[PDB]
């Protein structure tokens, strides 16, 4: 029973330090990232913040607007056949910019494949369990692999290198990072195992991109500064679920002007359709009407750009190399 | 006058980091463990998780439940001995599964001696006093060992090494570790003694296993994550009253619902029924939670998970297997 | 600008840890200490725990019933010749268990040596001034020492060891301890200076004991946990007000019942009678009515006999020696 | 992506230690300094606490009042030219005492020079851009400095030394320290970028006079205690706007919710101000708009404020404001 000497921060234990530079207004600033992924071998380019693959935000609809902006949008695994068909059909536009989302087990595994088989222009996978470190999820990651060979690999979560190295030489191309620190996520509480969200992404990234390979810091973000901050570590993407919750876009109607979210295993998940699909069995909360999301993505699009600015980064492929962050009180 | 200049951390600082395994689900893990202990060489098997013998969760009704779940209850020491013959009467299942609880007083001895003879499935004592650190308790439990050889002996409290040793040599086979953190505990604002549980149950546990002896963490857990991270640090087993309080099978009438729950050596035990535990406790108004089966499912549930996500197919493998990271 | 690289403790920051001793019960402890002074040569016996000379709690009717455990009362300076006559008078047997209270000022001096030549049964001096690290404070001191060679002088505030020195070599027998801590006093606010209890406490007794002088712990005590630690770091004596605020026996009536608490240079007591007499310019606040103070003795008392059996003294002396204090978050 | 292993410091954690001297009372401390600016080679002389030129607490009724007490006003940048001359014609004796303000703006340097050259008498000049490390502050700055040469210019925001030296060494007399702390600053939020405030003015104090230069440490002030602080860590100005906001001087009516009197008190870019006046990338961040409580009329702030520096001063040993951060030793604490 040994305890880390090292101790571990999140976001609000840092600040990213101001430094000189040539760029005096952040619409100089290009978000826009290129990519190319190390085992799909395929590029990517946009705005690399996703939108979590969850029941209230992942949504075509969401997808619709994000990729406007040129984000990205992981679709919850519950919509049917039928409704990818729908959207192909209706936004053609957006293909590029969403992934197919597929627990470990069978009939997802079977009902992505029809997905993706039927709609040839997704060619983004995310895939989640609740534990990220077995070895019965590299081997489904080696399967997802061989069955797709083109398509690009998000998969997770975990918060170690050790895991991000296994599992992007099993065929992932992007790791989804975070286990603790997600608005909705509950493995503190009811299973004392996490990681502070900082600290996971300092690692990861480090471990991910010796083997060129990418990862999503996912969860733990509560303002676009530690939006901010989840890239200066290193985070490839960054994927957000209670920053979008509450806007027109989410899933359910309004209820105070509120919006129901719910984690991916909460109870509500479970009633509605996700027993192991996440590491903890989520937080149900009501989150306050925010309205449109352009007018958020907006404020997250700008204070990233104000950011770049301050740390004299001209595009966010720039950022980390020029973050330096402070430990504050 | 000198400060350790050691750091002493508690649930709340650290958490669990997660590891590489086979296995998938939590279903997969086996929660139950088999001690053989120290001086009584007495063997147990089950889920090792006790309810507190405190007034309003450490109750037959309690136990009843818990022991379908192979959990423990230790059993408060304010039943009669013809309330224990009727509990032996209408559940001997349950009788490998509880304590009788004990003062260091004469009368506490002789009252527990009695239901011991008159219920010789139980095999387990729980003996508490204010101060686990005197002599005097050393000597009350050389003498409980003496008069009763082969009954497994839980003993506290304590939060340091050096006692933990002294009384497992002295005859307790299982050491009650906790001073300060309990929910309803107060002797940090009352005497300024105290320790965090995790540093307690860490320094506490290799102590004890050196021996061969075992440890109770006793206090603290406010989840069950705390739960893990009390297995995760070595405890042996974990004693909790606050996350049992407020139940259906909890002794009280439901008062918002609210069921009343108070400290053992609380002013509400001293009306109802002195140096009991190390301070006077807390009465509290605690949300009425409904059956404890829910909240048990809650912490194996979790306790589970954690496991599964450490690499430990059994609860045994959780201490070997617990790393963990200090944390803001 | 230097910035001190030890970070200084208050009595939240640590816990005494218990030790092995042949004490079982709290009742078998003796809290009475006996002092013999360094300056005034007098000895004193009696539990050391003070009432501080506030407005509310320094009153000769709780004096009376400190008296009773053979406790201290420092009391107000606000008090007329007549009304000390009268405790004089009435409360013979008290009279070695109260200071009388002066400023630096020529009238509060005046008024004092007028006390103790009316009282010569009150052997025990209480000085206050709002900057007890002044050289004019020194002098005045000297100046007390010199008019009261036989009165044992309590002297304050400071809280760094150089000072206490000073003060012990300048005449006073027993140093106030504490500044910005008290439950009303505001320095920390209003000026930024201050210091943590617990840290004051530990340096400020070795440089005092090193002279063989005394320490008051003055201020910070919120629970007899505390009034303990503060024992525990080497504290001759402790002195409370907030704890001993809100009683039947304090200065004032009944407001929720409440009682009105204020800082001894407070507006309120500005209004009432002060200036620079401390630190700052202290809080008003309405306390809780807690009722007759007995009951609050007994709980400080029970706690300190508590404490003392589970670090393993059997008397208040010990507790010091026997004091290991561990760091908590 | 590296981390200071250095841990940065606000007010909150530490404190001031008292210290051994000969001054028992607040009264015989003097908090009047006197400056002699690097690039300006001017000469001030006052109560070196300014009021941040925000909307609401930098304005003209404000300065009417600090300068009494010999205090310093920045003066907001939406006065017109207009409101200045009616302000020199009937306060004068303020004159000496306030700042004009400007952005880096073209319309803001024009509308700016027309009120210098209107009201001579103004002779500080407060820069404020969103980047306060961009190169292109740096030219505005020698700009300004070569257009006003005798004039003393604030420049800011920075947080770190080498952006001092270059500010200073660009023509900047004063340079404004602070990112991140402000009452209604959401830098940390929106950006994630910022710095202690008590770390910030102890490394640029620093830099700022190895070059005979000067430093305002702008914002994060709750208390008269962490403006103690500011000039023990070795501002040589201190700047506040939450601590002069809901006071009757200041710009607006009283509001009045729920048994409540309040007063608005909004960031320099805030949404607020967006809509009411070219404040887009004035600072760092879009500010917060809050509603403060009414305080009454600021005379009782300033004096809370100058008698608890006063207090500060006695018992560090320090009769002169200069000696403060001379004998300023701070001790780290936890609460
Ligand atoms: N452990 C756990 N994580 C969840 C659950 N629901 C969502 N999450 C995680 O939290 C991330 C979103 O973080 P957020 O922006 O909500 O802080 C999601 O992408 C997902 O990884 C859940 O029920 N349990
Ligand atoms: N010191 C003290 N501890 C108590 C009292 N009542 C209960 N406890 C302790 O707190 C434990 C339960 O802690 P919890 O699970 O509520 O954190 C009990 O098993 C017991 O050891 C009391 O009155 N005084
Ligand atoms: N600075 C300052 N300190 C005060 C004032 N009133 C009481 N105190 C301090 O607070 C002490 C009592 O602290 P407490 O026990 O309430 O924490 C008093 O003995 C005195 O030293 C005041 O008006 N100003
Ligand atoms: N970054 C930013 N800073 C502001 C804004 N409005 C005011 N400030 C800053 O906050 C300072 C006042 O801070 P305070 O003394 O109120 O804590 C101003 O001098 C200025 O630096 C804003 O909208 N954005
Ligand atoms: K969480
Ligand atoms: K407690
Ligand atoms: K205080
Ligand atoms: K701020």
């Amino acid at each position: 029973p040994r305890i880390d000497a090292d101790l571990k921060l999140d976001f609000k234990d840092v600040l990213l330090r101001p430094k000189r530079s040539s760029l005096k207004s952040r619409a100089e600033v290009d978000l826009e990232r290129t990519f190319t992924f190390r085992n799909s071998k395929q590029t990517y380019s946009g705005i690399p913040i996703i939108v979590a693959n969850m029941d209230t935000v992942g949504t075509f609809e969401m997808a619709a607007v994000m990729s406007q902006h040129s984000m990205f949008t992981a679709i919850h695994k519950h919509y049917s056949l039928d409704d990818w068909k729908l959207f192909a059909t209706n936004h053609p536009e957006c293909l590029q910019n969403v992934a197919v989302s597929s627990g470990s087990g069978q009939n997802d595994l079977e009902k992505m494949t029809s997905i993706l088989e039927a709609v040839p222009q997704v060619k983004f996978i995310c895939l989640d369990v609740a534990n990220g470190y077995s070895e019965h999820f590299v081997e489904f990651v080696k399967l997802v692999r061989a069955k797709f060979p083109e398509h690009t690999i998000m998969a997770g979560n975990v918060v170690t290198g050790e895991m991000v190295e296994e599992l992007i030489l099993s065929g992932a191309d992007i790791i989804k990072v975070g286990v603790g620190p997600g608005s909705v996520c509950t493995t503190r509480t009811k299973t004392g195992v996490g990681y502070p969200q900082l600290s996971a992404v300092i690692e990861c990234a480090d471990s991910a991109h010796g083997l060129k390979g990418h990862i999503i810091s996912d969860g733990g973000c509560t303002c676009p500064g530690d939006v901010a901050k989840a890239f200066g570590a290193g985070a490839d993407f960054v994927m957000l679920g209670g920053m979008f919750s509450g806007h027109t876009e989410c899933a359910g109607e309004v209820i105070r002007k509120l919006k129901l979210f719910y984690g991916m295993s909460s109870d509500t998940a479970m009633n509605k359709h996700v027993a192991e699909y996440r590491a903890s069995e989520g937080k149900t909360v009501e989150v306050p009407y925010k309205g449109d999301v352009e007018n958020t993505i907006l404020d997250i699009l700008g204070g990233l750009r104000s950011t770049c600015t301050y740390v004299g980064a001209a595009k966010l492929k720039e950022l980390s190399r020029r973050a330096t962050f402070i430990r504050v009180t």
